[PDB]
């Protein structure tokens, strides 16, 4: 998908460093103490609705069939710039009942952004 | 996720069945005849990433203070399909991102 840069005004990926100390979770997360999570931001005009950069899923093609024609169900749903692919991350943390756990947590890192 | 039931207002999955005959795609899609594609709908006042940006947003901190949270698919599933190629060749393929399985807020 698109990464943000000078003069890009549409849905794109930007960096975002999460520090667990900041949001107070360093009390139960041992490692990593912070990480690059990233996020998505930007406009989703109608000519990119439902896309993820250079690709259009089959589901989105079905939806855009109805949007293109103004068919009510989908004519009214607005397009949002959101992650369309995330990736897991290994973490070490205290769990309620288990104490110290090491485990891959899913949907930690935004990999690709797109318009809903 | 939740499934819409006409009473709940927060982000839920709506069932939606698509017939390829109705929308005029049955000239190149051989099977199945249609399927439940479903979609996402409802208010966003569950993934770890969304949770994390939730915290920051709540701290009235510029990055996410003004980023709208939207109801969107959080899981999609593939389907098997049979369709004609550009060569008018029948292909059996597992198409990905065909069915919305789960909805959640960004």
């Amino acid at each position: 998908g698109l990464e943000c840069d000078g003069k890009v005004n549409i849905c794109c990926k930007k960096q975002f460093f999460v520090s667990f100390k900041d949001i107070g979770w360093n009390d139960w997360i041992i490692a990593p103490s912070g990480y690059h999570a990233n996020y998505c931001e930007g406009e989703c005009p109608s000519h990119i609705a439902g896309t993820s950069g250079s690709s259009l899923s089959f589901h989105s093609t079905v939806i855009n069939h109805y949007r293109m024609r103004g068919h009510s169900p989908f004519a009214n749903l607005k397009s949002c710039c959101v992650p369309t692919k995330l990736r897991p991350m290994s973490m070490l943390y205290y769990d309620d009942g288990q104490n110290i756990i090491k485990k891959d947590i899913q949907n930690m890192i935004v990999e690709e952004c797109g318009c809903s």
